[PDB]
């Protein structure tokens, strides 16, 4: 439906790309270094050279394939914190040709069992923090027949990881997977709808690394801290096979509770050359006291997920001295355009297309549109599908064959592009709003609307009319000090307030004041599940 691939016909990243630096230590053609430096933040750290990665990784293959009796192909959910055991188990399936399905611990029950029951998990591979939940939806999964605990303590009905692990043989024989061949399947994070099960193969997510691995500026003697949710995409791309590629450090921190302050203690005690976070990230710091805690190690920060707005960047730039690159993708694609390190900066611009990617501008029926001009972002999937595209939607090739206009894949952004090939964000594409004939993100007037103090959060979306066709609606959460005023009142004060900061087109012809918003678990606005309800 969308290309055939250029790709060698095998291709698996432990032994491919891994297992090539632990032989040039076991060879003595270079020194033994870093792969993982993990730390708790409370007195424990743990660090595996190459050679010893290899080496647990290889007894982690052992524990899954022996031990578990997973055979290739045997779908393996990974619900772990940022613990050094989820870099061991990953690589243990990668080798082992098992299909790893990372979810976040943040999950309550529900969404636990939704995954396992719609992943058709055989294996959970889980921390004691999330046991109990798991075992009061376990039964409802008939295809789950191994829960392996990874803890200092034992449970009856979990297997023992750490101790298996201990017992396993330092040597397995990796598996000569196919370069198309399932290697993970990734929910979506539910913004839009309910999450879609996206499969990533060997190449698309090893190779595809391979092929970016040095974007960041990081290079091979240095280290890097990838800040994540060990459930995203984010963690298998930029924690793990990227430094790897490199044969460069990870560093991983437990960050139990995600505090800038430790963040930022964190990076004026260790040698920290490169960081990735969410511009949230970068947000919180600049609220903390970078006079005390200065960094000067520190080289490279790069963001992808959100827009990077111009005023953290010149904050930080201010602040630091540093730049932030920003960089852009989704589940389904991985990077997709990025601001490497020789590239200049254009504040509010995420960069130009990754290497394997004709990355475009495109028009309602699939055509090339020229700079300038706003349409949807779109990457070039036929003739040739490139190394990095996932393999589509688990259980649903007519959404798959959905996001396919001409010869591209829809990203479901709308952009534009300049005369240096750099991309713009504008907006989801269904959240934009048409009302009399205009186009309304929404975006520039949730803005307008935070601006005023009666306004804690916001989300705009259509509303239908008996004929404007649509409107623009905001859903508003208030100050507690304004839940007393007149709301008929405080509507036409903050409609007003819209118009006199934007196009008065754009204003809110609707406000409904609200307690809440729909969130995702990592707190993006459910627009979709607003719109959806509004329009019946
Ligand atoms: N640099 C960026 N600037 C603006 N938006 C970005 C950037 N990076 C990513 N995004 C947004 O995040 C999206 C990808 O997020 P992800 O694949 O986690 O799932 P999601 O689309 O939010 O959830 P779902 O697919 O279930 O609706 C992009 O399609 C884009 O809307
Ligand atoms: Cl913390
Ligand atoms: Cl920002
Ligand atoms: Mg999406
Ligand atoms: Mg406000």
């Amino acid at each position: 439906q969308w290309g055939h691939q250029e790709v060698p016909a095998k291709f698996n990243f432990a032994s491919d790309v891994l297992d090539h630096w632990a032989d040039m230590e076991k060879a003595g053609k270079r020194p033994p270094s870093p792969a993982l430096w993990w730390v708790n933040g409370k007195g424990k750290e743990l660090m595996w050279n190459f050679r010893e990665l290899s080496e647990n990784s290889q007894q982690a293959a052992n524990v899954l394939s022996g031990a578990c009796g997973l055979q290739r192909g045997d779908r393996v959910a990974v619900v772990l914190p940022r613990v050094p055991e989820w870099w061991l188990v990953i690589l243990g399936c990668i080798r082992a040709g098992l299909i790893f399905m990372p979810g976040t611990i943040q999950m309550k029950s529900t969404d636990i069992l939704y995954r396992l029951q719609m992943s058709k998990a055989k294996a959970i591979v889980a921390g004691d923090e999330v046991i109990q939940e798991v075992d009061t939806v376990a039964s409802e999964c008939p295809s789950l027949r191994i829960k392996l605990l990874v803890s200092e303590k034992s449970c009856d009905g979990w297997l023992n990881f750490k101790k298996l692990l201990n017992e396993a043989s330092t040597t397995h024989h990796c598996v000569e997977t196919g370069s198309q061949e399932a290697s993970a399947i990734y929910f979506t994070s539910g913004t839009s709808g309910l999450p879609k099960m996206a499969e990533h193969s060997y190449s698309s997510l090893g190779l595809k690394a391979k092929m970016d691995a040095g974007w960041t500026g990081l290079q091979a003697s240095d280290i890097m801290w990838t800040i994540s949710d060990t459930g995203w995409i984010l963690n298998i791309l930029c924690s793990l096979m990227e430094p790897w590629a490199l044969g460069a450090c990870t560093f991983v921190h437990l960050l139990p509770k995600f505090d800038p302050l430790v963040i930022l203690k964190t990076l004026s005690s260790y040698p920290i050359k490169s960081m990735m976070g969410a511009p949230i990230v970068y947000r919180m710091l600049l609220q903390q006291d970078l006079s005390s805690y200065k960094f000067p190690h520190l080289q490279n920060c790069v963001t992808v997920g959100e827009s990077l707005l111009p005023e953290t960047l010149e904050n930080w730039r201010a602040q630091t001295g540093l730049d932030i690159r920003e960089s852009y993708g989704q589940t389904e694609t991985g990077l997709t355009c990025m601001v490497s390190k020789t590239m200049k900066i254009k504040p509010g611009y995420m960069g130009t297309a990754a290497s394997c990617y004709d990355v475009q501008i495109i028009d309602d029926k699939g055509n090339v549109l020229p700079p300038g001009t706003e349409g949807d972002i779109g990457i070039r999937v036929k003739p040739i599908r490139p190394i990095g595209i996932f393999s589509g939607y688990v259980d649903n090739p007519d959404k798959t064959a959905a996001n396919i206009r001409g010869d591209f894949w829809l990203l479901g952004d709308r952009g534009i592009k300049d005369e240096d090939g750099y991309f713009q964000f504008m907006g989801r594409a269904d959240d934009i709003i048409n009302s009399s004939g205009y186009r309304i993100g929404p975006s520039e007037v949730e803005n307008a609307l935070m601006e005023h103090p009666a306004v804690v959060e916001t989300a705009v979306i259509s509303s239908p009319d008996p004929v404007r066709g649509e409107v623009v609606k905001a859903f508003v959460v208030l100050a507690s000090q304004f839940l007393s005023h007149d709301p008929e009142q405080l509507t036409k004060e903050l409609q007003q307030h819209v118009k006199s900061v934007t196009a008065p087109y754009k204003y809110p012809r609707k406000i409904e004041f609200v307690l809440n918003l729909p969130k995702t678990v990592t707190g993006k606005i459910q627009r979709a599940k607003l719109r959806d309800k509004e329009w019946k």
